[PDB]
């Protein structure tokens, strides 16, 4: 079998990519968004707080033939960025782009916080990372890549993610019209039940590759670049008026500016960020002061290659039995 669906950004800045996921029967559809960082597939549901709800779609199991409470299971997530929600658990026949698993978790939000509630068009998470960073308890539940992969035509998935403007998550196959050049693959770590792996270096616009190994995470649902603070501090250093700001919690510089390009390392091959993916925008309305995309991973503990690295490459997430990240350019 294979799926191929198509994803969305949620807004003009690609703060996050909604892929639309079939669950239950008859079909309900919820735009969710595939996290390569996470390895929990919940949703709004009609179990959700009332007053946590505003303008999701929700799932509703009881109008599922196919939805079974899985007893006792229940499940509680905390995410990078402070947001979290927690609830318990069915199992229903869930599809994504034609490809259908049947049996697969569905976690149902009973809470969920703040940053998830304000944002109204995302209907939940699909995780994507390794099964063993799944929440639910006492039986933690596989990730809906690792209950299709023995039915894939090949054991992969596929992130080929838009700037500013809709991209493609392919199950089971490599669309060899969706990239230029080969697709360099490069060792990954499970270890952290991540997909991790280890970048060969960077270069600022027009300057010279530093050859540096840099460990990090290919991480689907964080929408930025966050690097050690020397590489982050080497770029915005490129930028009239960039600087780093306490009070806004990170990078700005000028609207007015022109960024450079970014290029970091995959084994001898080179994807190259253009310095347009890297504007996030005025840091508030009106503001002339922009959000930076390259971040640093200071105060998180991990590298991560966000959608600001990951949507300038096709990117092969390779489930073998040895685990292996591919990146192309296109
Ligand atoms: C929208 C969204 C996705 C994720 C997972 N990194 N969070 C914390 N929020």
């Amino acid at each position: 079998s294979t799926g191929s669906a198509t994803t969305t950004p949620i807004d003009s800045l690609d703060d996050a990519y909604i892929t639309p996921v079939q669950i239950g029967t008859p079909a309900q559809t919820l735009n969710l968004d595939f996290d390569t960082g996470s390895s929990d597939l919940w949703v709004f549901s009609s179990e959700t707080t009332a007053s946590e709800v505003d303008g999701q779609t929700i799932y509703t199991p009881s109008k599922s033939t196919t939805a079974k409470l899985l007893s006792g299971a229940t499940w509680s997530i905390s995410y990078g960025d402070g947001s979290s929600s927690s609830g318990d658990v069915y199992t229903d026949t869930v599809s994504v782009g034609g490809l259908t698993v049947t049996g697969q978790a569905v976690e149902s939000a009973k809470k969920v916080s703040s940053s998830f509630t304000e944002d109204s068009t995302i209907d939940g998470l699909l995780g994507l990372a390794f099964s063993t960073l799944n929440t639910v308890s006492p039986t933690q539940q596989k990730t809906f890549f690792d209950n299709a992969k023995a039915s894939l035509d090949s054991p992969v998935f596929t992130a080929d993610l838009g700037y500013h403007a809709p991209g493609t998550y392919n199950f089971g196959f490599i669309d060899t019209t969706a990239y230029t050049g080969s697709i360099t693959y490069t060792a990954v770590s499970t270890k952290q039940g991540f997909w991790e792996w280890t970048s060969t270096g960077y270069a600022v616009g027009s300057g010279t590759f530093k050859s540096t190994s840099i460990d990090g995470i290919a991480d689907t649902g964080t929408t930025l670049l966050y690097l050690p603070a020397t590489v982050v501090s080497a770029y915005w250093a490129q930028v009239s008026g960039a600087k780093s700001s306490s009070s806004v919690g990170g990078y700005v510089f000028p609207c007015s500016a022109t960024l450079p390009s970014f290029t970091f390392g995959v084994g001898s091959a080179r994807i190259v960020i253009p310095g347009d993916y890297i504007d996030f925008g005025p840091i508030s309305t009106g503001s002339s002061s922009c959000f930076g995309g390259i971040q640093s991973s200071a105060g998180i503990g991990i590298n991560i290659f966000g959608d600001v690295a990951l949507k300038a490459a096709f990117v092969v997430f390779n489930g073998a039995t040895t685990p292996t990240l591919g990146f192309a350019s296109k």
